[PDB]
């Protein structure tokens, strides 16, 4: 067994390789998209994780795509997050904030001025997002057709990521994870299916990867490369966003480029919740030899699978999502081979303490 052995992850050292995957729970306060004391308790209960990766958090107001998602751009938000990281550290844990811009997966009613959301192109995501009704309850609503970002608006996006990382540092986070997966803004530029731009930000894989790499350089410069992690979902289809006709080659290109920056880790989201083709060991080997930092595998993993891949030297750690929603002390349970609490999907999004902080520990 190696899941319970130490691992150096950038600037910090995890005591085990069982990580908590980023999980949107939509329980923040509005107006203000402010983290709450309840959220602080939720994270504190899971502080035994090798590393906690927070729910996706807005780098700006424009970045908001769901009612209830927190931000990390205002004074009130920074003050709230400082309390949450402090709680995690009080329990000797480590926490990374996942920073994102939802792009076209949003709705005009929650955008600044009630205007249309932005993306690489003016193409509707053809999916749904979550808003809140008059009672504060979560509701699914179709996404609003986005406006294509103009060339001179790109630097502003990079700067928002840069500022959010500076904010993350002050808020006490140990690391930052750039959300470059699951069909959100960065992935929208990476995928040819959602990117029809004719400037230097569209077309070739070099052009499509330009935005995410500019962000990576900006945040490494703002803080430090060993504090930066990135999540990608380069193989398969996620929330209607595929990875083009040459996904494997494009994936390896991106990974080689990320490797040049010497960042802390590469978080590979292997499958959409609806499923996808499994990674071949040959592909894992090609990824392995191209990145020199920590590699985290994710997506419907079993403890057995994690041990198998870590043992083969293909990945270093595994991020569990839904199992962490239902098991605050997942590390102890996996170590003792104890049964897990059953999941209650109806309370994954919105609401309050029920289905959030009421899953018991052993
Ligand atoms: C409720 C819910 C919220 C999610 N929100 C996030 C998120 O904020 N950011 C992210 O990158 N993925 C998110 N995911 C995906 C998870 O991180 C994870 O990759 C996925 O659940 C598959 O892993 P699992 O089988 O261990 O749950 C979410 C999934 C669920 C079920
Ligand atoms: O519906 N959800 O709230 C949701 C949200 C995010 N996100 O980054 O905040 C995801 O990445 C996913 N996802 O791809 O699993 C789902």
């Amino acid at each position: 067994e190696k899941l319970f052995t130490p691992l150096k992850v950038g600037a910090v050292t995890a005591p085990n390789r069982v990580f908590m995957a980023p999980l949107t729970r939509l329980r923040s306060i509005e107006p203000g998209d402010i983290p709450t004391p309840l959220m602080g308790e939720y994270y504190r209960q899971r502080a035994s994780a090798g590393l906690i990766i927070s729910e996706a958090t807005q780098i700006s107001a424009q970045a908001k795509g769901y009612a209830g998602a927190p931000g990390l751009h205002s004074p009130e938000q920074i003050a709230a997050w400082k309390k949450i990281t402090a709680g995690v550290h009080a329990e000797d844990g480590r926490i990374a904030v996942q920073l994102w811009h939802t792009g076209r997966i949003s709705h005009s009613s929650i955008q600044p001025g009630g205007q249309a959301p932005v993306s690489a192109s003016a193409l509707n995501a053809n999916t749904r997002t979550s808003l809140r009704d008059e009672n504060g309850n979560a509701i699914r609503v179709d996404t609003t057709t986005p406006r294509a970002l103009e060339l001179d608006e790109i630097p502003g996006i990079v700067n928002d990521f840069r500022q959010a990382v500076a904010n993350a540092r002050e808020a006490g986070f140990d690391l930052v994870e750039l959300h470059s997966a699951h069909g959100y803004l960065l992935h929208q530029f990476l995928s040819p299916s959602s990117n029809q731009r004719t400037d230097q930000y569209g077309g070739s894989v070099e052009n499509r990867a330009r935005l995410v790499l500019e962000v990576v350089d900006a945040v490494c410069n703002e803080w430090s490369a060993d504090r930066i992690g990135i999540r990608v979902s380069p193989i398969g289809t996620f929330q209607n966003v595929d990875n083009g006709p040459n996904e494997e080659a494009d994936a390896l290109y991106l990974i080689e480029e990320l490797a040049k920056r010497g960042i802390a880790y590469l978080h590979m989201s292997e499958t959409d919740l609806a499923g996808g083709k499994p990674y071949s060991e040959a592909f894992r080997q090609k990824v392995r030899e191209r990145f020199h930092g920590v590699i985290i595998g994710a997506g419907a993993y079993t403890a057995e699978k994690a041990e198998d891949l870590i043992g083969k030297g293909l990945i270093d750690a595994v991020a569990f999502g839904r199992d962490y929603i239902a098991n605050p002390d997942l590390v102890a349970r996996l170590q003792k081979k104890a049964e897990l609490n059953p999941q209650r999907p109806e309370s994954f999004y919105g609401g309050g303490a029920e289905g959030y902080t009421d899953y018991p520990s052993l």
